[PDB]
């Protein structure tokens, strides 16, 4: 088929980039041909949001070629209810300097909040034009498949895409989710494509003892999460296996795994870019996104490759952190 989609990522704008960095992120990724942009009202106490709608792309203004994400969360005591959904969006779309969003999600569920309440409230929010299409992300397929029977028999929009996390070395999304998705009519968005970066070869076992090097890992509010979610020997093992076939595979030539782990999303996943299916891009910096922009592009793996990317997942399948929340 084609590939599946691009889309960037911008978690990092407002903190390790900042809005000239962002701007000629944007600017690369759009000359690639590229439309779609990921953000979120969480993303650096709205930074990211604010440099975004800085950057002059005229967001929302139909008549208008790149596409923006948001989403509202109940961390830190918001929640999703009515009011806590509403404020999040209005808030995001000042900041975005723009009348609406095309993607707004959820972040994240509300344990404590019935999600019919939020359903509504997504109902009522999309009929005043503030978003075009409705998400979800870190559901669960069971809990997404409650919210769209409900929608369904409520009249209320539907979501039409979940943004999940999956990578080579990260799948417990296809044995129930991606079939939930395609009974439903969702589309794909893959977060944590690189594993949060350890899919670079990167880092050691034993950096978490020592080096600590910041980053993703290290020194940051999220970083004992990111290690409890990927930071494991069997994980560094498997890695290590892949890098192996590649020496082996293709010599001197060898991709790096940065781009070996990327063209695995995009040849070897079980995203389908005919269902629109795509994969979110991360980077701290402009020649991290650069890297990332060239392998893209280019082709699927040799097989051997291919064979030991499956080898790496039987490995840490069992402890494989859960796709949703
Ligand atoms: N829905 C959700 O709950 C959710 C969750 C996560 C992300 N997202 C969205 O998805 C986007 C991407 O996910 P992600 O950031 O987790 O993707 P990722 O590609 O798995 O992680 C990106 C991180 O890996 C490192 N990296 C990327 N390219 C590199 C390179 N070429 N060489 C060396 N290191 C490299 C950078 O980390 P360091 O430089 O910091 O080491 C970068 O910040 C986000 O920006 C956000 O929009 C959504």
């Amino acid at each position: 088929p084609l590939r599946p989609a691009t889309v960037l990522g911008t978690m990092e704008m407002g903190r390790r980039m900042d809005a000239s960095a962002s701007a000629a992120s944007v600017r690369a990724f759009l000359e690639r041909g590229h439309s779609e942009l990921d953000t979120a009202f969480m993303y650096c106490d709205g930074q990211s949001e604010n440099i975004l709608g800085g950057l002059g792309l005229g967001l929302g203004s139909g008549d208008c070629t790149v596409k923006i994400a948001t989403k509202a969360n109940p961390w830190e005591g918001k929640s999703l209810k009515p009011d806590s959904i509403r404020s999040q969006l209005e808030t995001s779309l000042k900041r975005l300097q723009c009348p609406r969003v095309d993607l707004f999600y959820l972040h994240a569920p509300d344990h404590s909040t019935p999600v019919e309440e939020t359903l509504c409230a997504c109902h009522q929010l999309h009929q005043e034009g503030k978003f075009v299409e409705l998400g979800l992300s870190n559901y669960a397929s069971w809990e997404v498949a409650e919210i769209c029977t409900l929608c369904k028999s409520n009249g209320w929009i539907l979501p039409t895409v979940y943004q999940g996390m999956y990578n080579a070395t990260t799948r417990q999304v296809e044995a129930e989710l991606l079939p939930c998705l395609r009974h439903f009519g969702l589309r794909f968005y893959a977060y944590n494509p690189l594993a949060g970066g350890l899919l670079t070869g990167k880092y050691k076992y034993e950096d978490k003892d020592g080096k600590q090097p910041v980053g993703r890992f290290f020194g940051n509010n999220w970083a004992e999460t990111y290690r409890n979610r990927f930071w494991k020997e069997h994980h560094f093992e498997a890695i290590a296996l892949v890098e192996k076939a590649l020496q082996t595979t293709y010599g001197t030539n060898a991709p790096r795994m940065t781009s070996a782990a990327l063209r695995w999303m995009y040849h070897h996943s079980q995203l389908q870019g005919t269902r629109g299916d795509a994969v979110i891009l991360g980077m701290s910096s402009l020649e991290q996104l650069e890297q990332n922009l060239a392998a893209t592009e280019e082709g699927p793996l040799e097989p051997a490759v291919v064979e030991a990317f499956d080898q790496a997942w039987n490995m840490v399948a069992h402890e494989c952190p859960n796709y949703f929340r």
